[PDB]
C-alpha cells in the first residue's frame, strides 16, 4: 500500500536545488571515535520515522572541512551523515575504506545508546558511502567488499587499480573535467567503464578542478540535487525520485554524462 521508507513531501526541481531541504538539522562531535580519527554527525530532528546512514571520507592531506557541506544538505532531506577525519592525513585508500566502515559501525551502536542524540533515529540495515579522491577510492573498495551497502557516490575518485567489475552497489561518480590530480581519462572513466553488474552514472562537471565538488563549490544546486536524489532513490527505494536520479540534466554545467542499468 505504501513505501515504509518514504519521507517528506513530494520533491520538485526547485526544492532539490535549494540550500536546505524540509527537515531541521542538528549535529554533534563524536566523543570517542572507534577506529578512525574524528567525526561529526548530522541528523534530522523531525523526519517522521527512521532514516538510513551515510559515511563520508576526504582525500590525501585533507580534513572534514573539504566535504562538510554534504552533512546539512543530505541530513535535511532525511539521512544521518557522519563526516570523518582519518587516523593520519597520509592514509591510503585501503585504510580509508577500513575507517569509513568503522564510522558506519559506530553510528549503528549510537542508535542503541539512550544518551545519544540519534537514539532510535537510524535504520541500520540501510547504509551508503561517499568520499573525495583517495576517499572516493575508499568508497568503491567499501562497496566492492560489502555488497549489502545500498548506494555509493564518490567524487573525483582515485585508486591504485581501476578494475571494479565486482561492484554490484548503485554507484554515482562525480568527476571534474580539468582534474590534474586524478585525471578523468586515467581514473574516473576507466573505473566507471569497469563496472558491468550495477546501476551506474557518470557526471563530469564542466571546467572543474580537482575540488569541483567540495565545500564552497559553485555547482551546489546541481551536485546537491543529483546526490540527494540518488541516495533517495536507492537507499529509500523512493520512486518519486526515479526521474531526478536517472535523467540527463541537459545542463550547460555538465560536459559529459553517461548512465546504465538505471530504470
Amino acid at each position: 500500500q505504501t513505501n515504509p521508507y518514504a519521507r517528506g513531501p513530494n520533491p520538485t526541481a526547485a526544492s532539490l536545488e535549494a540550500s536546505a531541504g524540509p527537515f531541521t538539522v542538528r549535529s554533534f562531535t563524536v566523543s570517542r571515535p572507534s577506529g578512525y580519527g574524528a567525526g561529526t554527525v548530522y541528523y534530522p530532528t523531525n523526519a517522521g520515522g527512521t532514516v538510513g546512514a551515510i559515511a563520508i571520507v576526504p582525500g590525501y592531506t585533507a580534513r572534514q572541512s573539504s566535504i562538510k557541506w554534504w552533512g546539512p544538505r543530505l541530513a535535511s532531506h532525511g539521512f544521518v551523515v557522519i563526516t570523518i577525519d582519518t587516523n593520519s592525513t597520509l592514509d591510503q585508500p585501503s585504510s580509508r575504506s577500513s575507517q569509513q566502515m568503522a564510522a558506519l559501525r559506530q553510528v549503528a551502536s549510537l542508535n542503541g545508546t539512550s544518551s545519544s542524540p540519534i537514539y532510535g533515529k537510524v535504520d541500520t540495515a540501510r547504509m551508503g558511502v561517499m568520499g573525495w579522491s583517495m576517499g572516493g577510492g575508499g568508497s568503491l573498495i567499501s562497496a566492492a567488499n560489502n555488497p549489502s551497502l545500498k548506494a555509493a557516490a564518490p567524487q573525483a575518485p582515485w585508486d591504485s587499480s581501476t578494475n571494479f567489475s565486482s561492484v554490484t552497489v548503485p554507484t554515482l561518480i562525480f568527476a571534474c573535467e580539468n582534474d590534474s590530480i586524478a585525471p578523468v581519462n586515467s581514473s574516473a572513466l576507466p573505473i566507471y567503464d569497469s563496472m558491468s553488474r550495477n546501476a551506474k552514472q557518470f557526471l563530469e562537471i564542466n571546467g572543474g578542478s580537482h575540488s569541483c565538488a567540495n565545500s564552497g563549490n559553485s555547482n551546489q544546486a546541481l551536485i546537491g540535487k543529483k546526490g540527494v536524489a540518488w541516495m533517495k532513490r536507492f537507499m529509500d527505494n523512493d520512486t518519486r525520485y526515479s526521474t531526478f536520479a536517472c535523467e540527463n540534466p541537459n545542463s550547460t554545467r555538465v560536459s559529459d554524462f553517461r548512465t546504465a542499468n538505471c530504470s
